[PDB]
């Protein structure tokens, strides 16, 4: 067979299995009206939306815990919290039960109390989905490694944009493949949203 | 071409200026010299470093490297050749060595502490592997208010698997470059800085 290479968790024997919905809680990352338009547009929406109000329904008819996740923002500027780039995107709104915080670092720990949420909710497995992959996604997916958290990161719930590298412009599909071979490799069991619904 | 997060948001700084700045080698260690884990673009990636490093000690700047750990029968076995550092690049006396165990080079390390300590918000950062202790130390750096400027031709990684395949190294190396100057470092090449 073809020779290829080895993630870090083979390589150190450190894999964990992938997270099944019914022992997990599940966090939905900045799915806010910012990301639907403007220079933050990003690629893949429409059904990176449709895949996280597929988890979100399978989370509510399950009983799980969910946790969403939006930026504070800034009042007349980006995820302008008294405007619409703030909201959240239709159809993701958190109901009656949902745990909601506010951020403002790409890491969702930081000053927030995800911590102590997530030690009261009692599950070392979390199910990560949300906006951008490789800036707060990629950040709290690491962060939670450090809490001794298995993360398993839903790839087609979760999207980015495209990227300047110098002058020059590498698609959302690259930078999002690679941040999923990234997160794969020694940070996330990566998934599709069909495997856990 | 992309505007960035930082742009947007007002955010953005200046790259570091080694006068001002504090340097950090994250695991330039024989590991990645060879073997499962031998990384592409070393010889020029440690030949950047050396530079790096000559440029701060003629300068007189704190230099803090970073080593792994390592575990008998894993990586970087602290009893042999795997856990040394790559030769030209070891410390000299005067030095910080900070040994960690996580990608995040400030878990259960006295980095932030040590970095207080030396007083510099902007920090230059090169080393190993790009994707993993690079970006996680560097993402970490953001929330403690660092500035970090990241060397993108004094670090490397490793070719990894994905579900369509392979990506090599030189496709990871770029993403996360790109990655990087979106929102968690100016990415700057070694020239720029000596």
């Amino acid at each position: 067979g073809m020779s290829v290479p080895t993630t870090m968790f083979r390589l150190t024997g450190r894999d964990y299995p992938p997270a099944k919905l019914s022992h997990a809680s599940l966090i939905i990352i900045d799915a806010q009206k910012e990301y639907l338009s403007g220079p933050l547009k990003l690629s893949g929406m429409d059904e990176a939306v449709a895949n996280i109000a597929r988890l979100l329904d399978a989370a509510r008819k399950s009983g799980r815990p969910i946790i969403h996740v939006r930026h504070l923002g800034t009042v007349g500027g980006r995820f302008d919290p008294q405007g619409p780039a703030g909201q959240f995107i239709p159809g993701l709104e958190p109901l009656e039960g949902e745990i909601v915080i506010e951020k403002r670092m790409p890491n969702a720990f930081k000053n927030t109390k995800l911590h102590e949420t997530l030690q009261e909710l009692g599950h070392l497995d979390l199910i990560v989905c949300g906006f951008m992959s490789h800036s707060s996604v990629s950040t709290t997916v690491r962060r939670a490694k450090d809490y001794g958290y298995r993360c398993t990161l839903v790839e087609d719930a979760s999207a980015t944009r495209d990227l300047a590298f110098k002058d020059g412009v590498i698609p959302a599909a690259q930078i999002h493949q690679c941040e999923m071979a990234v997160m794969a490799d020694n940070f996330a069991c990566v998934a599709p949203t069909a495997s856990l619904i």
